[PDB]
């Protein structure tokens, strides 16, 4: 052909990307967006965090700062109370010094430097044939990820049953103790994306057991601490339990949704070892995998959670700033479960309240959500997974009704 | 009960990294580091350009903008500036609208981004075993970032003449002569890493008619565009020469230097291709690609070049700043050369000025490099390489005497 690029095609578009084309497409005045991906106020516009606001003005009066490149690992002092966020200040794993902390852009650079990884060091010589299981619909991007690092079987576990409309916890532990040996177990830490069901601490105690005798390779995927239910503790139990039972793991930690950067890339790869020195051999094969990714980390972002953890008068603010997104969450789901009530829709509907975090699986089949798309143009996945936070006072009036809709016919 | 990291080797550092870290332990107050990999001043302080302190004080004061998430490609503003950059503000390929732009993590994460995508849709698919040529010493990443890749075929070609201390012209020629059809050339585009020695535009005729004949895809690392010569029109004339020849490439962008924005991993990776179409579907293959690598690129670093490239007065101002930088290494050259052929130092010294860029091959031995670093105090790489924007006007009469006892003594 004439063209080097001429045998190559149009990748395909991502399904939620191309709801969010079609709304802005659709003509009609009470069209409702509910699959952004990223939290929105009561007036459909996103909100910069005041906190970051504030720590972004110091930052650009600051002086002392150069450009000059951070280390591969990235900046110091946000790696260290990036991961004192989520395993705590009392954590023994820090008392030990059996933490890493690699600085990453967003999640999804923590989930690609710990699969390459894993695909490298882990269970094996480039064993890339170590099984990787997946929750019942994941993130859509886990597959993709640990796909690109080279495993070659990824599979599923169940999570979310569709008829109770909450967590299936004897499909996930079959499926558990049904892996084979050192299989890498993708969990989410809280927030579970898209179905917003979390494991109850009695639920996760049960999953670990099955990952403990087992050997089990637990890969945390933190992205939304803080976020989702407004407390940093309850948000990080299941981490924090895998460390009192002596678990080793990687933790992808983000910092998009409760600082709101998504623009600038913040995460980092927590990772907790048995001993100090497997953290050191651990961190240095991660700048060698940094080195040919992005050689360093960006630095803005990281500069605003570091000052904004490590100073005692911001992070109350911060905290300020959190709870304010969360309880906004919060109250859009109890507002949405008691007009759904109200108006005697069938079915159960504590979910809308059992879940948390900003995405909710709110339970209908393909073809009722069609109906809210097509008939009442309120746009969500055919996966049945609205964004709570694309809920306004003004538009839940309209979205109970039709959901209620929905269900009566169909 | 053992580790799972237990049998991870512990890595070891950088021989650049080992030779920072073994000068600022040195004792000898006589001790002159030219090892560092970002540029330096007079008194061997990090610089920040005056334009970028300027700009960081526009986004500060600007409530407009947000921190959602920037296109999968980048910022649209950005990628327009930067190719245009390269290419030519009057360029054909733009004009006919057959130009891509990805922005990256730094060129590294350019280079990534495109070597992921040649060993997907290049020469076939999924085609790891196209060779890949590089410099015969060349930035050692290039083999990391390809390798990284998947390509299995990396291959050098001859470029540093150590005898003449010069290019060698047919070594270079006389290499891709031999080499397979449609093999991966990554080239230059100025300021030759770490030589610093270019090819002269008639040079660079019979490089692009090698490959040309020979359907050579060529791979540009243009990383020091305006920071090595100081216009900017001349450190892309390689870039617009393949282009009017009707040559289908990539150039990885760089901004790390002649923005002096290091830590914000600024880059980018243009694509000229023959026909628009094809354009548009390889820039959608490469969204799968980078929201599996990062999710999304950094916004603080972009937006800071894209304001100064879109404001004519930010412009100048960008470019008065780049020409102290390059004035300075043109001077630090200069005077370089004097001292040694004013000391009647044996063999030729008009290499220091031929080079371009803040890296010159010194001409040096490995054991004329020991004595510098032994008995001198001055460090540098086995290689011969030097900083020369690390040489200042009060060590530059001691660098060069070291230099004539070196070869004088070895
Ligand atoms: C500083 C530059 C741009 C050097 C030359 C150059 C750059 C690129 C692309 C890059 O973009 C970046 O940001 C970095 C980067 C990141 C970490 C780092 O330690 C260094 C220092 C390495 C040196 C100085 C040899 C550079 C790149 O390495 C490709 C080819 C090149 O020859
Ligand atoms: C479950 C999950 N994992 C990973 C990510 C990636 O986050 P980021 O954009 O910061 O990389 C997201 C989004 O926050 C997510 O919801």
């Amino acid at each position: 052909p004439p063209s080097v690029f001429a045998e190559v095609p149009q990748a395909q578009p991502v399904l939620v990307f191309k709801l969010t084309a079609d709304f802005r497409e659709d003509p009609d005045p009470r069209k409702v967006n509910l699959g952004v991906g990223a939290y929105r106020t009561d007036d459909c516009h996103p909100w910069v965090l005041p906190v970051v606001k504030k720590v972004e003005q110091k930052i650009a009066n600051d002086n002392s700062l150069n450009h000059e490149y951070l280390p591969i690992l990235g900046l110091a002092e946000f790696r260290s109370c990036a991961s004192r966020l989520a395993l705590g200040d009392d954590s023994p794993a820090l008392k030990e010094k059996r933490v890493g902390g690699v600085q990453s852009l967003g999640g999804t650079g923590a989930l690609r430097i710990g699969a390459d990884f894993l695909a490298r060091w882990y269970n094996g010589t480039n064993n890339k044939n170590t099984p990787v299981y997946v929750s019942s619909p994941t993130w859509e991007n886990h597959n993709a990820v640990f796909s690109a690092a080279g495993f070659k079987d990824i599979r599923s576990y169940r999570y979310w049953d569709a008829e109770k409309r909450g967590l299936d916890l004897q499909g996930f532990l079959n499926d558990l103790e049904n892996a084979p040996e050192f299989s890498i177990v993708v969990l989410h830490a809280c927030a579970h994306n898209p179905t917003g069901i979390d494991p109850t601490p009695e639920q996760w105690k049960q999953i670990a057991s099955v990952m403990k005798h087992r050997f089990l390779f637990p890969f945390f995927d933190s992205a939304y601490q803080g976020f989702a239910s407004g407390n940093l503790e309850r948000d990080a139990w299941a981490i924090r339990y895998f460390v009192s039972e002596g678990f080793e793991f990687f933790c992808a930690q983000s910092f998009s949704k409760n600082f709101g950067l998504y623009n600038e890339r913040v995460g980092n790869l927590t990772v907790v070892g048995k001993e100090p020195e497997s953290i050191l051999q651990v961190l240095s094969q991660m700048e060698k995998i940094v080195r040919i990714t992005w050689s360093n980390p960006p630095a803005q972002g990281a500069r605003i959670v570091a000052s904004t953890l490590s100073n005692p008068e911001l992070f109350e603010e911060w905290t300020g700033n959190v709870k304010t997104m969360a309880d906004r969450i919060l109250t859009m789901r109890s507002e949405l479960r008691a007009r759904l009530e109200a108006l005697k829709t069938p079915g159960t509907w504590n979910h809308i309240t059992d879940q948390i975090g900003m995405f909710s699986f709110t339970g209908l089949n393909p073809k009722q959500v069609e109906y809210l798309v097509n008939e009442k143009h309120i746009y969500l996945l055919p996966s049945g997974r609205i964004n709570v936070s694309g809920l306004t006072t003004k538009n839940l009036d309209y979205v109970a009704t039709s959901i209620h809709e929905a269900v009566t016919k169909i």
